[PDB]
């Protein structure tokens, strides 16, 4: 479209690559967009409390728009989070009295969510966030407290696997989750997946998330993982890439811009990640960033509220940034 190459045509014969996306960037961001990636996410369109905000109502405009923008263009859709602690309304877990749903209501609301949501856009999307982190980050607990879990059952991940599965059985059902390199967090994610695919569920691939900056995590906690998921024979997705320029609770907020420090170690950064990518593109089929450009990202109001980042290779302007000349596949 200018002087540069399209990122995702140089990984046409090594993995997807994709963007997440929100409607407002289609009529603007859209051609960009197209040339760079072949596979879209909807960043917050179709997650249950945009897509099923009442229990008899259904908003799909925004998430129908972005899937006529991709599927006319050639380009592929993943599905974000159908069960999620987060981003889905109050209503799936209360009953008529305020009290909390029982597990035949919380059953019977599941399945119908996912087949109408599932089966809306059946051969249309190939990859699927069934479930999104469910597993906890303390050290000595294995799955996260949260309401599925509670007023649903144990069951709950095996459920929503299955009722996906039968909603379209030609998607890819992924089990997406952050802090996915972490040594201990990687071994709970693996026996989760293990004890899916042992008890028949239909979890076809392994989400890594890719929440992550230029200080880690290491070539070599990415390359365990990789190889430890990679080994449970499912397809793994690089589903929301980011590399964040300030570390957890970080104490700087005078920055405008990356400094030269952060810049130089980003760019290196991108170069090893892609690196590493391309070594396993055999194990990765598809690698989608949380966002387009720097002009714009959930990072900026995460976890710090009005600070702003600059995770991606394309910076506000949408021109391409060191780091994207060190990116471009070989194909
Ligand atoms: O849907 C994606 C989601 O999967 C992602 N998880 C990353 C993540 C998960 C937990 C987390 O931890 C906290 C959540 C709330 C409050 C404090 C910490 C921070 C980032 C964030 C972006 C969303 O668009």
């Amino acid at each position: 479209s200018t002087e540069i190459p399209s990122l995702s045509a140089s990984y046409a014969n090594s993995f997807k690559i994709g963007a997440a996306v929100h409607t407002r960037m289609l009529q603007t961001e859209g051609e960009f967009i197209a040339k760079h990636y072949n596979s879209v996410t909807a960043e917050n369109q179709m997650k249950f409390e945009e897509v099923h905000p009442r229990e008899h109502e259904y908003t799909f405009e925004a998430a129908d728009e972005i899937v006529d923008f991709a599927v006319a263009r050639g380009i592929g859709v993943r599905g974000h989070t159908l069960v999620w602690h987060n981003q889905t309304p109050a209503w799936m877990f209360e009953d008529a009295s305020g009290g909390t749903a029982s597990r035949e209501m919380m059953l019977s609301r599941l399945k119908q969510h996912i087949d109408t949501v599932v089966g809306r856009y059946k051969d249309q999307i190939y990859a699927w966030d069934v479930v999104n982190e469910a597993i906890e980050d303390k050290t000595d607990l294995i799955m996260r407290d949260t309401k599925w879990l509670r007023l649903l059952g144990e069951d709950y991940l095996v459920q929503a696997f299955n009722m996906a599965h039968e909603a379209d059985p030609n998607a890819l059902l992924f089990y997406n989750d952050y802090n996915e390199t972490d040594p201990v967090k990687r071994e709970k994610i693996y026996n989760l997946v293990r004890s899916l695919l042992d008890q028949g569920a239909p979890v076809h691939g392994i989400g890594m998330q890719g929440h992550w900056n230029i200080h880690g995590p290491s070539m070599d906690e990415i390359r365990q993982a990789i190889e430890r998921y990679a080994s449970l024979d499912v397809q793994l997705h690089v589903t929301e890439l980011d590399l964040s320029v300030f570390r957890h609770e970080d104490q700087r907020t005078d920055l405008t811009e990356p400094t030269a420090e952060m810049a130089e170690l980003q760019q290196k950064r991108y170069e090893d990640i892609f690196g590493l990518f391309r070594e396993y593109r055999s194990n990765i089929t598809s690698v989608t960033f949380w966002g387009v450009a720097d002009n714009y990202t959930w990072l900026d109001n995460f976890p710090v509220r009005g600070r702003k980042n600059w995770p991606f290779v394309f910076d506000t302007e949408l021109q391409p940034k060191d780091s994207f000349w060190r990116i471009i596949g070989q194909d």
